C-alpha cells in the first residue's frame, strides 16, 4: 500500500558547471532515481516488495546562484559534514527524503553522506521531520548528498547510481555491510569472490560485479525493520505522476514547475486549473522541460544540431526535427578503449577493464597498487603486469597506470593523482 516514497533532489551549481544545461542535469536526476527505483523494488524486504521512489519537486541551481548571498552553497571549499548539515537545515516534512546532487571533491575518498535511520532510540534517517536538536539548529535528518567526482575524476553513472543507492540504504537503517557472509569480495573463495561485495559494502565499488546491484543479507533485514516503523508516517500509495515535479512524465505534455519555480512561458505551471496544468499552452510545439531538441522560444530544433555530445562509446546526439526528445545515440563498437585506455566498453558504456579487450580479468598487483595486473580467467597465478613479457603480445610492454579515483587493491581504497592507493576507513568516538 503505502510503498513508495517521495523523494526532493536538488543540485548545487558545481552539479551544473560539470553538466552544462538544465537539460542534461535533470537527465541526471531522472537516471539516478530510475537506478534505485529498480533495485528497491525487485528486493524482498521480509515480504514487503515493489518499494519505489518517486520525485516531488527538484531545484536545479546553476552557476548564476554561486552569486547569491544568501546561497550559503557557492563557497567551493565545503566540508562533506558541512555540505550534509547545509542540506539538514532546510524544512523537508512534504518529503520522504531530501538529496542534493553535487560535483565536489571530498577528501579521504567520500561519495556521499547520510543519516542513518533507526526502527526507535535513533533520530535520523527516512522520514524525519524538522524539530530542534542538540546544536540548536532547527534540522531534517531525512537528507543525504552525492558527489560526481572523486579525486579530480568524475564517477560513471554505473558507480553513481550505486553509491545513490548506498546512501538510500543508510536513509532506509541499513548500516555498512560486515563479515564474509555479506561481502564476498573478501572471501578466500574465488566463487564468491567473483561476484562482489554488495551495495552496502564500506569501501570502493566498482559496479562491475553481480552483488554489488542488489543488497545483501545483512542489509534487507536492517531495512525490514525500519520499513516495518517508519514507512506507514510517511510513505504515500502507488499512483500517478504529480505535476509541478520539473520532469515530463506519461500522461503530461511538459512539467516546468510550480508558480514559484516554472520560468517557462511554453508550459502551464501545477498550480494552473485541472486540464491546463503541465500540459502545452497554445501556438506552442514544445517545451525545454521535454528535451534538449527543444528552444527556449519552444521550437524544434533543426535536424542538424547536436544534442548529446561524443563520448567514449557514445556517438554524437543528433535531434531530429520533430520532437523535442533526442533520439539514444549509436553506441561505439565493443571492446575499445575508453578511460585512458585503462577500461574496455560494456554494452554502450565504459566500464569493466582492459584486460577483457584480450580474453583476460583484473587483477591486483603484487607503490605498484594504481598499475593494471591482469590475469586469466579463473587461473590467480597468470596475474602478470600490462608491461610484463606475458602479455608482450597484447599489451607490448606499456605498463597501464589506473586513473584516479579507481579502484585498488581488493576494493579497499581509492588511486590518488600521486599513483597511491589510499585507503578510506574512519572512525569516530561515540556519545
Ligand atoms: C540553490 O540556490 C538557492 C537560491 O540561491 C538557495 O536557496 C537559498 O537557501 C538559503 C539556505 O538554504 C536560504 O537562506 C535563508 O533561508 C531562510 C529564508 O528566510 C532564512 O530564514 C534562513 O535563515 C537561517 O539562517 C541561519 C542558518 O544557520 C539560522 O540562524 C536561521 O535561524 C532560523 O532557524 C533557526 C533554527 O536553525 C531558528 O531557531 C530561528 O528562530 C530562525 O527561525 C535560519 O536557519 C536562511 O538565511 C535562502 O532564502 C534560499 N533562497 C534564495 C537565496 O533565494 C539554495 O540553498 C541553493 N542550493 C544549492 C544546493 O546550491
Ligand atoms: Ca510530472
Ligand atoms: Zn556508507
Amino acid at each position: 500500500e503505502k510503498n513508495t516514497c517521495q523523494l526532493y533532489i536538488q543540485t548545487d551549481h558545481l552539479f551544473f558547471k560539470y553538466y552544462g544545461t538544465r537539460e542534461a542535469v535533470i537527465a541526471q536526476i531522472s537516471s539516478h532515481v530510475k537506478a534505485i527505483d529498480t533495485i528497491y523494488q525487485t528486493t524482498d524486504f521480509s515480504g514487503i516488495r515493489q518499494i519505489s521512489f518517486m520525485v516531488k519537486r527538484i531545484r536545479i541551481n546553476t552557476t548564476a546562484d554561486e552569486k547569491d548571498p544568501t546561497n550559503p552553497f557557492r563557497f567551493p571549499n565545503i566540508g562533506v559534514e558541512k555540505f550534509l548539515e547545509l542540506n539538514s537545515e532546510q524544512n523537508h516534512d512534504d518529503y520522504c527524503l531530501a538529496y542534493v546532487f553535487t560535483d565536489r571533491d571530498f577528501d579521504d575518498g567520500v561519495l556521499g553522506l547520510a543519516w542513518v535511520g533507526a526502527p526507535s532510540g535513533s533520530s535520523g534517517g527516512i522520514c524525519e521531520k524538522s524539530k530542534l536538536y542538540s546544536d540548536g539548529k532547527k534540522k531534517s535528518l531525512n537528507t543525504g548528498i552525492i558527489t560526481v567526482q572523486n579525486y579530480g575524476s568524475h564517477v560513471p553513472p554505473k558507480v553513481s547510481h550505486i553509491t545513490f543507492a548506498h546512501e538510500v540504504g543508510h536513509n532506509f537503517g541499513s548500516p555498512h555491510d560486515s563479515g564474509t557472509e555479506c561481502t564476498p569480495g573478501e572471501s578466500k573463495n574465488l566463487g564468491q569472490k567473483e561476484n562482489g561485495n554488495y551495495i552496502m559494502y564500506a569501501r570502493a565499488t566498482s559496479g562491475d560485479k553481480l552483488n554489488n546491484n542488489k543488497f545483501s543479507l545483512c542489509s534487507i533485514r536492517q531495512i525490514s525493520q525500519v520499513l516495518e516503523k517508519k514507512r506507514n508516517n510517511c510513505f504515500v500509495e502507488s499512483g500517478q505522476p504529480i505535476c509541478g515535479n520539473g520532469m515530463v512524465e506519461q500522461g503530461e505534455e511538459c512539467d516546468c514547475g510550480y508558480s514559484d519555480q516554472c520560468k517557462d512561458e511554453c508550459c502551464f505551471d501545477a498550480n494552473q486549473p485541472e486540464g491546463r496544468k503541465c500540459k502545452l499552452k497554445p501556438g506552442k510545439q514544445c517545451s525545454p522541460s521535454q528535451g534538449p531538441c527543444c528552444t527556449a522560444q519552444c521550437a524544434f530544433k533543426s535536424k542538424s544540431e547536436k544534442c548529446r555530445d561524443d563520448s567514449d562509446c557514445a556517438r554524437e546526439g543528433i535531434c531530429n526535427g520533430f520532437t523535442a526528445l533526442c533520439p539514444a545515440s549509436d553506441p561505439k563498437p565493443q571492446f575499445t578503449d575508453c578511460n585512458r585506455h585503462t577500461q574496455v566498453c560494456i554494452n554502450g558504456q565504459c566500464a569493466g577493464s582492459i584486460c577483457e579487450k584480450y580474453g583476460l580479468e583484473e587483477c591486483t598487483c603484487a607503490k605498484e597498487l594504481c598499475h593494471v595486473c591482469c590475469m586469466k580467467k579463473m587461473d590467480p597465478s597468470t596475474c602478470a603486469s600490462t608491461g610484463s613479457v606475458q602479455w608482450s603480445r597484447h599489451f607490448s610492454g606499456r605498463t597501464i597506470t589506473l586513473q584516479p579515483g579507481s579502484p585498488c587493491n581488493d576494493f579497499r581504497g581509492y588511486c590518488d593523482v600521486f599513483m597511491r592507493c589510499r585507503l578510506v576507513d574512519a572512525d569516530g568516538p561515540l556519545g
